[PDB]
């Protein structure tokens, strides 16, 4: 069921950590690795329970996983050998997993059959689903595009080139994962620049992928289909969106220094780092260096005054996931913090703008909830903020609504408590943990 925690005002956060993995980059290690040719091992892997679904969805279909050591192994089943799953693929809280894995596999001459937790199961579909539609998948969905889904490929599918509508990662994703069994050349046309683990993993894996950018910005990627894929070495960076949990903690509970280690700096997964030192943030990159083909850095965060500032639209997609903590930090800055851009957040795995301005407002705190933006204008010295008589906040099954709030009671002058932290596991198995390592009290009920 539900397992409520309750975070305590902290006399400071010290210490040295380690991130775990990258969210995205693991997804993509088990699927690519599972697809590949030969052998693909795997080092620095996040373990939540978001990725191990998206592990045993690959193994339904053909791929050998195993975990020897500290390293997952895959054997491949090589480029278009995927193989039938014999019952639904259940990808849990996983978006990211479900739709990529609808565009891998819906264009084989098989069914597949998708499924999920009460929260993916209300999340849109049809984003995915529609440019599938235009390589030939057929298409079994309920109303609305949500799952459950199942999915049955033509004989040859059709490639496209398709312009993706919002700024979607996870759609680039899904249409060049189909491309790579499709005859030709399947074409993603991003007008506004997305997370690019596919595009630079699947070069690294040999496929014959290339991104052009336009003066202007545009990014126009095209993929050969059926061409061969070779396992391969991966290290996997520090996850940056589960970074910013310690880091903002540090910058906000006063006497806090925390260096957080190996945390991948690509920069369309910055945004907030980007946006906490505009607010005043004392934030120092340290080491930056080239990693496992990817960007890496260590970050030492000491405790800052912070003050408000306007977000613009044209920087979120690089910091969609931080908004709930970012709103927190703004919880504390000197004046208001406007963020607008916003409408991917409601159909997140929760409408993430209205849990996070709920939860602002049980909290104390002063907040305008927008169609498409926030406003929070905050209370630097935490005074009245959080909650005396230990209201939960309304968690809606999302991870990062209840870490989120599990780090604004440690800076509050009340207790912040969250109606459940089973959750927290998608993505951050080692949340508690780390956080009580570094000072953090937060009970668990
Ligand atoms: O492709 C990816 O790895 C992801 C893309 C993003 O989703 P959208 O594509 O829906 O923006 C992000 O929020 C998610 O956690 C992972
Ligand atoms: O991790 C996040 O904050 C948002 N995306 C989760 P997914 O789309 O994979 O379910």
């Amino acid at each position: 069921s539900s397992r409520p925690a309750t975070a305590r005002k902290s006399s400071g956060l010290s210490g040295t950590v380690r991130i775990p993995g990258d969210k995205s980059i693991s997804h993509r290690s088990f699927m690519f690795g599972g697809l590949a040719s030969g052998e693909t091992r795997i080092t620095g892997l996040l373990e939540g329970e978001d990725v191990i679904n998206t592990g045993k969805a690959m193994q339904a279909m053909g791929a050998r996983i195993r975990k020897e050591g500290d390293t997952w192994i895959i054997d491949g089943v090589g480029n278009g050998g995927l193989l039938a799953p014999e019952a639904p693929l259940d990808f849990g809280n996983a978006a990211t997993g479900c739709r990529l894995t609808m565009g891998l596999v819906g264009v084989y001459d098989f069914d597949s059959t998708f499924i999920g937790d009460a929260s993916l199961t209300k999340r849109p579909m049809g984003r995915v689903l529609n440019p599938l539609r235009e390589m030939g998948v057929q298409v079994k969905s309920e109303d609305g595009d949500r799952l459950p889904v199942t999915l049955r490929g033509p004989k040859t599918p059709t490639p496209i080139t398709y312009r993706v509508p919002m700024a979607s990662a996870q759609v680039k994703s899904a249409v060049l994962l189909a491309g790579l069994n499709t005859p030709g050349i399947t074409t993603v046309i991003e007008p506004i620049m997305t997370r690019d683990h596919t595009e630079k993993m699947l070069q690294g894996f040999g496929a014959n992928l290339t991104v052009e950018t336009d003066a202007d910005g545009v990014r126009t990627i095209r993929l050969e289909g059926r061409g061969k894929l070779t396992g391969q070495v991966i290290d996997v960076p520090g996850d940056p969106s589960s970074t910013a949990f310690p880091l903002v903690a540090a910058l906000l509970v006063p006497g806090s220094d925390v260096t957080i280690l190996n945390v991948l700096m690509n920069p369309t997964r910055t945004g907030l780092i980007l946006t906490l030192q505009e607010m005043g943030a004392d934030i120092e990159v340290i080491n930056p260096r080239l990693a496992g083909g990817e960007d890496v850095a260590d970050l030492r965060v000491r405790s800052s005054t912070l003050k408000g500032v306007t977000v613009p639209e044209d920087r979120a997609p690089s910091m969609i996931d931080e908004y709930p903590i970012l709103a927190v930090a703004a919880a504390f800055a000197e004046g208001a913090t406007v963020m607008n851009g916003l409408e991917e957040l409601r159909v997140k795995e929760s409408d993430r703008l209205s849990a996070v301005a709920n939860g602002l407002k049980l909290n104390g705190v002063d907040c305008d909830e927008g169609e498409t933006s926030l406003v929070v204008r905050g209370r630097p010295d935490g005074k009245g903020l959080g909650n005396a008589s230990g209201a939960a906040v309304a968690t809606h099954l999302d991870h990062r609504i209840a870490m989120s709030f599990l780090v604004m009671g440690l800076v509050s002058e009340n207790p912040v408590t969250v109606d459940d932290a089973t959750m927290i596991a998608t993505s951050f198995p080692e949340f508690m943990d780390l956080m009580a390592g570094l000072g953090a009290k937060i009970e668990l009920s």
